[PDB]
This record gives structure tokens, C-alpha cells and sequence, in this order.
């Protein structure tokens, strides 16, 4: 008599980059062995957007990073049920 139910759902965001500490943070995210996160666009350079498919669980803790960072993104796709 027990049972539990779960999900995901994934989401992209647009960032643009310009400065070195911004692009040290994303690696710096990336970089933390749990999310792995994937770049479309190598934002190892400013002036490339990027634009990874961030876990909605982890969309916040990222768009905190983000404004942490004073770094400037966007949300290209959501997910809706």
C-alpha cells in the first residue's frame, strides 16, 4: 500500500555575456558536478550568446546566479504540461 509519483522538465535561456567574470561564472555553474548543464553557444567569448537547457528545479538557483552575477539572460523556450 504505498506509491509516488515525480517528473522534470528542462529550459533553456538566452545570456549575453561581455565580461570574463560572467564567463567564468557560467563555466563556474557548469563546472559544479550535479546540474551538467550543456552550452549551444561556446560562451567561452563574450558577444556569443548562450543558450543551455537549465533544469527548471535549477532555474532559480541559476536565475539568482545570474542577477548574483549582474549578468543580463533571457527565457527562449518554457514548458507548459
Amino acid at each position: 500500500m504505498r506509491s509516488l509519483e515525480t517528473f522534470v522538465g528542462d529550459q533553456v535561456l538566452e545570456i549575453v555575456p561581455s565580461n570574463e567574470e560572467q564567463i567564468k561564472n557560467l563555466l563556474q555553474l557548469e563546472a559544479q558536478e550535479h546540474l551538467q548543464l550543456d552550452f549551444w553557444k561556446s560562451p567561452t567569448t563574450p558577444g556569443e550568446t548562450a543558450h543551455v537547457r537549465v533544469p527548471f528545479v535549477n532555474v532559480q538557483a541559476v536565475k539568482v546566479f545570474l542577477e548574483s552575477q549582474g549578468i543580463a539572460y533571457s527565457i527562449m523556450i518554457e514548458d507548459v504540461q
